[PDB]
């Protein structure tokens, strides 16, 4: 009878260089997708689970993108959390950390955050969110084997807040939510996925999460379910990064909680608005693939030796066609 429902996105990427193709048109169209979406479903949080930006110097019309999104959210009553991801400066998001907090919005960069109740829109507790970025060893390691040092850190700071969330929900039936920004064991990735914790860790057991009813989880670029749970899930990024994800369904999760337990997480396909192709072959099998639409596709031409004479040889091939070669 009491219900609360969250959206899980992350790894937008915002101000992304794609072979010198801004994304802006799609994050846009995705952005303007994820409000109505937020409607449709009487989303009472938005979760973002890092790496909201590209880099830590995202350019104008990315900040633009961000801003006017929290402010469209307003109409919606919508909690907004952001988190930082690797990609994210921490003193980036912290610019508008106190400015969003005027606008429904908890922005979170670094190791530290309590755990906060999330209401429903009606204002009441829906949730207890353990709000977790990207963990930079530098704020975790205590006493500051270091593979072995930064896998214990990270399970003692999910172990610790974990336990700070039951106290703050104490006999309230409410859900428990942790979030993260990191690589699972047996995750799979693709080739924008970023190598993090270079000689540290290579990867986090998802065993080791504490038991919330749901993690939701940022890094990774596919939506997939992690090491057989159905509650840790990453949402993937909501438009391709790379050609390697183009022709793959975008998601964002709606989980929804009943009774303070996990009830359900929905697949909602995110929009795709701009075409992708990735060809592979030869002249010929590379001259049969590119034959026979408003924005013009994309290619990631994989096709006689020196990769600069192909270069030449495929710019000649490809002219006046209604395609466009970042690639090769």
């Amino acid at each position: 009878i009491e219900f609360m429902r969250i959206l899980h996105t992350s790894d937008w990427h915002l101000g992304q260089n794609f072979y010198s193709k801004s994304r802006e048109a799609e994050h846009q169209a995705f952005l303007d997708w994820l409000l109505e979406t937020a409607q449709t479903h009487q989303v009472d949080a938005i979760i973002v689970a890092g790496d909201v930006f590209d880099t830590g110097s995202p350019p104008s019309y990315a900040r633009t993108l961000y801003n006017r999104f929290v402010v469209n959210l307003q109409q919606t009553g919508c909690h907004l959390v952001v988190l930082a991801g690797n990609h994210d400066s921490v003193a980036t998001l912290n610019e508008s950390r106190d400015i969003m907090a005027f606008l429904n919005t908890t922005v979170v960069a670094s190791a530290g955050h309590a755990p906060q109740i999330l209401p429903r829109r009606d204002g009441t507790p829906g949730a207890v969110l353990c709000p977790i970025p990207f963990l930079r060893p530098r704020d975790i390691i205590t006493s500051q084997e270091k593979q072995q040092h930064l896998l214990a850190a990270i399970t003692d700071y999910y172990q610790q807040h974990y336990a700070d969330a039951c106290k703050l929900r104490g006999d309230q039936p409410l859900p428990i939510i942790a979030t993260g920004h990191l690589t699972t064991v047996g995750a799979s990735k693709s080739d924008a996925v970023r190598d993090i914790y270079i000689g540290t860790l290579d990867a986090f057991p998802a065993q080791n999460f504490p038991p919330a009813d749901y993690i939701a989880l940022g890094h990774i670029h596919r939506a997939q379910i992690i090491g057989g749970m159905e509650h840790v899930r990453y949402c993937g990024s909501p438009i391709p990064l790379s050609f390697d994800e183009c022709g793959k369904s975008k998601y964002v999760h709606l989980v929804t909680f009943s009774n303070g337990k996990l009830e359900s997480v929905e697949n909602l396909n995110v929009p795709v608005t701009q075409p992708m192709a990735v060809l592979k072959g030869d002249l010929a099998s590379i001259t049969a693939q590119l034959e026979q639409q408003e924005p013009p596709v994309w290619l990631d031409i994989e096709i006689d030796e020196y990769l600069h004479d192909i270069q030449r040889k495929i710019q000649a091939l490809t002219e006046s066609l209604p395609v466009e070669v970042l690639l090769v």
